[PDB]
């Protein structure tokens, strides 16, 4: 599907109305397996962390580690198609300008490709920016075959706030989600119990995050 079509007739409606949006068969059975396939050549050869140190333990050979990460511009050998997926979603960001609530978006972040190793780790439930660093959209992208969040954990969890009920999204292969990074998305990642992989991208308001720099003032300019 063109980016336009879903822009304009899901995308933005669904994002105003409920600010959680779901787009499966992003981009295909093909270009997400070669997704797939760029992201575990990454993870074999060594490219991500160790993992978010979940329990220290006193001796350190049992220390837990979970969520492993690296960060990808998309211009890196073996990641052409992580950079192309970028680009797909740069592409549906842009034809959303300026229908995504008032939010003037011209930034993003590199994407922060992400490995739940199985073990039974999740992550916490947390805010993605909850005091104004500019992230207005969240944007993840998976690329699990076959999941089964009855056998293998994994949903993303949502509590939408001021609404008595959370949204359930399962981390499947080439779905696509949207949803705004302040307070109104709570969230958390519940265990998984298999290989886990998505890619995350934040889309930066150009207001916030102009005046973010304030706060966190970050290079000078040199007086004598
Ligand atoms: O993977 C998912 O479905 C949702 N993941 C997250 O919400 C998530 N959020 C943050 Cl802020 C981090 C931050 C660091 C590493 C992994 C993260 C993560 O998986
Ligand atoms: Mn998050």
């Amino acid at each position: 599907l063109p980016a336009l079509k879903l822009a304009l007739e899901y995308i933005v409606p669904c994002m105003n109305k409920h600010g959680i949006c779901v787009v499966d068969d992003f981009l295909g059975k093909e270009t997400g397996q070669q997704i797939g396939d760029e992201v575990r050549a990454l993870h074999d050869t060594g490219k991500f962390t160790d993992g978010q140190l979940v329990s220290q333990k006193s001796d350190s050979s049992k220390d837990i580690r979970g969520d492993k990460i690296t960060w990808i511009e998309g211009k890196e050998p073996g990641c052409e198609t992580i950079g192309l997926l970028m680009s797909s979603m740069d592409d549906l960001i842009r034809h959303c300008n300026g229908k995504l609530g008032s939010y003037k978006i011209k930034e993003r972040t590199k994407a922060m490709v992400a490995c739940y190793p199985g073990n039974g780790t999740g992550y916490v439930r947390h805010v993605d920016n909850p005091n104004g660093d500019g992230r207005c959209v969240t944007c993840i992208y998976y690329l699990n075959k076959d999941w089964d969040a009855k056998v293998s954990g994994g949903i993303l969890r949502i509590f939408p706030e001021g609404k008595a009920q959370f949204a359930d999204i399962e981390p499947k292969f080439d779905r696509l989600l949207f949803f705004w990074s302040d307070r109104r998305n709570p969230h958390e990642v519940q265990p998984a119990y298999a290989t886990r992989y998505a890619i995350t991208v934040w889309y930066f308001d150009a207001d916030e995050r102009a005046r973010a720099k304030v706060k966190y003032l970050e290079k000078g300019v040199r007086v004598e």
